[PDB]
């Protein structure tokens, strides 16, 4: 796709701190950009829609290449259309925003300049942020995560993408998403199937795969930490059901691991650690700090701070594993006790280390789940299981929760606020901000 300018594009600025081992930190100035799927896609020379509702223009977009030549992405009104704002080091995302139309959620990337994404090398480093999840009920996911996207949004590889990172192109993740409207500088109209339960979305014949580090998938009820390896580390197109992932008939038949090696304290048995109010170790009515450390062995460590009190990730015992470090003994034990082979099939933490050794893009989002109602995060899943099935219970939400139309109707003013991002060598991010 190209870019059009009927609507100006001004990325909301966002600062973060880069910390050094010597004990100081220095402020960095970036900004956020909304993913291309949320934008208006129209003809390059008029206001005619290329995509409207959950269908494509059959005349502008008769095939993937012609559509990309004929169509452009336009600018975003971040606050009034998308419910997105920033202030200093803080980013807020509203759930339902009513303007001339209804918008649900957003997926945002941290930039380095107005035309390039910021890349982070996680290995050997730690990432800290503060979050307020108090306004996130069952069924919503305020996510902070990394993906192995290109810094230019794909422009150097895909000449027919001239919009780039400035317009939020180039997304990929471990679900090999097929809901993207543009992949590899071409549209995804070929094979498009409109969603029966979502007036705005569909599934195309291609998907976009890459490694994904889910630092934080959470609401006020549940939270999880999940690495997802892929056999190709960075962005790569996939073909139809060969994609696997959420958007294919076969979830487990692709190059990425769409389930991951999740660490969810509630799921592992500590049902008292995280939740609303003073009966939980971390009170999700109040802001909390989340620190995630990527040691060079490939294991992942985690601690939290709230009201100046520090808590390591709670200990868990699962099969022959015992501890609080997410390491390949944990992930192997999790497959043996809870089931699955996807994570190990795709190379486990060894393969995942290839992603964290390289650059990844920071993603912050708020979404509801039109495929599984977020039950995999915060409820019992699959819903016919009970607490007697190991790992089935992920959180205390009802198995009836999270129907998109219902939570959009009941909780439109839900929101997430991410703030005070700090990044640097392990042990450095708790030192004074510059
Ligand atoms: O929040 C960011 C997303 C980026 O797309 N992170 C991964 C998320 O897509 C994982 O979703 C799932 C993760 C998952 C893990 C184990 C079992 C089932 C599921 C599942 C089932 C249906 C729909 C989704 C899932
Ligand atoms: C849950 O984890 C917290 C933090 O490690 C710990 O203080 C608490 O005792 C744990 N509770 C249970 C029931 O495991
Ligand atoms: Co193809
Ligand atoms: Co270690």
């Amino acid at each position: 796709q190209s870019a059009c300018t009927l609507q100006s594009e001004t990325h909301p600025p966002l600062t973060w701190q880069k910390c050094s081992s010597g004990g100081t930190c220095t402020q960095q100035t970036g900004s956020v950009v909304i993913d291309a799927n949320w934008r208006w896609t129209h003809a390059t020379n008029s206001s005619t829609n290329c995509y409207d509702g959950n269908t494509w223009s059959s005349t502008l977009c008769p095939d993937n290449e012609t559509c990309a030549k004929n169509c452009c992405l336009d600018g975003a009104a971040y606050a009034s259309t998308y419910g997105v704002t920033t202030s200093g080091n803080s980013l807020s995302i509203g759930f339902v925003t009513q303007s001339a139309q209804k918008n649900v959620g957003a997926r945002l990337y941290l930039m380095a300049s107005d035309t390039t994404y910021q890349e982070f090398t996680l290995l050997g480093n730690e990432f800290s942020f503060d979050v307020d999840v108090s306004q996130l009920p069952c069924g919503l996911n305020g996510a902070l995560y990394f993906v192995s996207m290109d810094a230019d949004g794909g422009v150097s590889k895909y000449p027919t993408n001239t919009a780039g990172a400035k317009y939020g192109t180039g997304y990929c993740d471990s679900q090999c998403p097929r809901d993207l409207k543009f992949i590899n500088g071409q549209a995804n109209v070929e094979g498009w199937e409109p969603s029966s339960n979502n007036a705005n979305t569909g599934i195309g014949g291609h998907g976009s795969c890459c490694s994904e580090m889910d630092i934080w998938e959470a609401n006020s009820i549940s939270e999880a930490l999940t690495p997802h390896p892929c056999t190709t580390v960075g962005q790569e197109i996939c073909e139809g059901d060969g994609c696997g992932g959420t958007y294919s008939d076969n979830r487990y038949g692709g190059t990425c691991d769409p389930d991951g090696c999740d660490w969810n304290p509630y799921r592992l048995g500590n049902t008292s650690f995280y939740g609303p109010g003073s009966s939980f170790t971390l009170d999700t009515t109040k802001k909390l700090t989340v620190v995630t450390q990527f040691e060079t062995s490939g294991a992942i460590n985690r601690y939290y701070v709230q009201n100046g009190v520090t808590f390591q990730q709670p200990n868990a015992e699962l099969g022959s594993y015992s501890g609080n470090e997410l390491n390949d003994d944990y992930c192997t034990a999790e497959e043996a006790e809870f089931g699955g082979s996807s994570f190990s099939d795709k190379g486990g933490l060894t393969q995942f280390k290839k992603a964290t050794s390289g650059g990844m893009v920071l993603v912050m989002s708020l979404w509801d789940d039109y495929y599984a109602n977020m039950l995999w995060l915060d409820s019992t899943y699959p819903t016919n299981e009970t607490s007697s099935t190991p790992g089935a219970v992920r959180g205390s939400c009802s198995t009836s929760s999270g129907v998109p139309a219902q939570v959009e109707s009941q909780s439109p003013n839900a929101k997430v606020t991410f703030s005070n991002i700090k990044f640097g060598p392990i042990g450095s991010t708790g030192n004074p901000s510059g």
